[PDB]
């Protein structure tokens, strides 16, 4: 029941605050098939936060629970994919983590509207 503009800003700046925190900017584009050519044998749904910017600005993220769904798939691809021994694996539980700090402060900002 709130407006969309300030829910699409509010969601620009929590997308920011998510890249931000992925430091080695390994889930800014999608996981590279050229150098992961198995990725997709049981990677159903990738994501990355470049996809997740076009979803917004195509205004495919119309309520919270959207939105972090698709972040949440970033985490969980990677948690899935890579051994739980790898740099990757360890990144996507730091930005579980992180991320989800910044996910609940922003869905506070947006019940206020
Ligand atoms: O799960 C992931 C997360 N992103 C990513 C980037 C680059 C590469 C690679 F280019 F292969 F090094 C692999 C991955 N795998």
């Amino acid at each position: 029941e709130m407006q969309l503009t300030p829910f699409l800003i509010l969601l620009r700046k929590t997308l920011e605050q998510l890249q931000e925190k992925d430091t080695g900017n390994i889930f800014s584009e999608p996981v590279p098939l050229s150098e992961v050519p198995d990725y997709l044998d049981h990677i159903k749904k990738p994501m990355d936060f470049f996809t997740m910017k076009q979803n917004l600005e195509a205004y495919r993220y119309l309520n919270f629970d959207d939105f972090e769904e698709d972040f949440n798939l970033i985490v969980s691809n990677c948690l899935k994919y890579n051994a739980k021994d790898t740099i990757f694996y360890r990144a996507a539980v730091r930005l579980r983590e992180q991320g989800g700090a910044v996910l609940r402060q922003a869905r506070r900002q947006a019940e206020k509207m």
